[PDB]
């Protein structure tokens, strides 16, 4: 059996993705949420699919992120498959026109957030078997794409995930963990289950660590 | 007559630049000190160079850059060229080895301090003659450069801050900016404060094109 961990599992691709692994025999997943109670969809899925273990985590609360790794533990000894999708999406368009106040929103969500939960995971994932590491990011955050469009403080926070994305993939090659920063797609345009069953693919059968992939296993340039 | 603004000019590439441009005829130099009162060489600079103003800055400080460009008014109408030199580097290595505090510190310091500082700076920098944006950035900050070491919150904030630098290029190449990502070089190969000086200074001046990732000797570095 193989344990995934996947962050904002409420709705969107994170709930596309545990929706389509809790179809897979043999896969428990560790679901998160800011408020469970309110995540309807996800806990009827849980009721249903008991592989399926709701968590409370908001990643831009350090006081969150300080019991994720217990909390994860109540419902598993491990993770195979780590994936930080749980982001933000709420600033684009001119710098002078960014406050102060999105530059950091980004920056807590979208940078220290996973980096964090990552931080206090790692354990559980050093002693599961996949040692897989996905960080949901975005064609946005490169800097060598041109799509003639201002990504402001979000593509910002994508572009600093994917630099400690491609660090940690160094640091952790010794000890055959597999890290990527995944571009999930236009969710040309994509739905959230055709992003989910893309990413579920890539995540099952990615063997080589370091890489920035699109949803369809293609690569994008950092 | 041209005014250059440096942020970060008491110590450093910052203090070696700023010495420069008070030797170059007709140039005013608005320099910032975190503590303008113990930077003692950068005070004797400007009080054997009067043309060189020491204001106070603390660009990890949002209530010190909420002053900056009413501290910047009080001596010019105008920055042809601006500096965001001041900047910190205190945490490198692995990820899981970088505490919550050094992340969020560079990234105040490092990336955020830029930002507020430009923005609060534009003003004066649209009414200047050249209208040169310059961010001391660093190679570290490549997302296509392997140097065999990791750089941790420092890296990141150098790339977060070069991304925005790249889209400010975009952004202002219309109102005829050049703005620059520029890597002051290894100061003390190893090179001296005075050598990277040097170097900036005459990119400083020759630089013609917008959205450019440079090194001190101007060859063109990967974003
Ligand atoms: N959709 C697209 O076109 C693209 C998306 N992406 C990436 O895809 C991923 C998910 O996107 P998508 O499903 O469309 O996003 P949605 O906006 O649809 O949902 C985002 C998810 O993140 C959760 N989340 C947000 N903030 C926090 C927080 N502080 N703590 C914990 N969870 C939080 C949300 O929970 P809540 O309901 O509580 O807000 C939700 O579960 C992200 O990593 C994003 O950067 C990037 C490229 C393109
Ligand atoms: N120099 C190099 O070899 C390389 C460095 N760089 C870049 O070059 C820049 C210049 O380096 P250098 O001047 O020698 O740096 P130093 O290491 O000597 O010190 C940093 C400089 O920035 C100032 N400073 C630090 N923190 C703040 C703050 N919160 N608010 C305001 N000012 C602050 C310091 O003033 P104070 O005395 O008060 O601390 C000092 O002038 C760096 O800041 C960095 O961006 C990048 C690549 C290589």
């Amino acid at each position: 059996e193989q344990t995934y961990f996947i962050s904002g599992a409420n709705r969107g691709i994170g709930f596309s993705v545990v929706q389509r692994l809790a179809a897979k025999s043999g896969v428990k997943v560790i679901a998160t949420a800011r408020d469970p109670a309110s995540a309807t969809a996800l806990n009827e899925l849980a009721k249903e699919n008991p592989q399926v273990k709701v968590v409370q985590l908001d990643i831009s609360d350090e006081e969150s992120i300080k019991k994720i790794a217990k909390n994860v533990s109540q419902y598993t000894d491990s993770i195979d498959v780590f994936v930080s999708n749980a982001a933000i999406a709420k600033s684009f368009g001119p710098l002078l026109n960014t406050p102060r106040e999105q530059w950091i929103e980004h920056f807590f969500t979208n940078v220290l957030g996973p980096i964090r939960l990552f931080q206090e995971l790692y354990p559980l994932i050093k002693k599961g078997t996949q040692k897989k590491v996905f960080f949901i990011s975005s064609n946005a955050g490169s800097l060598n794409l041109d799509f003639g469009l201002d990504f402001s403080a979000f593509g910002q926070s994508k572009a600093a995930l994917n630099y400690s994305t491609k660090e940690l993939a160094r640091q952790l090659k010794p000890e055959n963990f597999i890290v990527a920063a995944v571009h999930p797609g236009k969710v040309t345009k994509i739905t959230p289950e055709e992003s989910a069953a893309a990413l579920c693919k890539l995540f099952e059968s990615l063997n080589t660590t370091g890489k920035y992939l699109s949803y369809d296993g293609t690569e994008l340039p950092w």
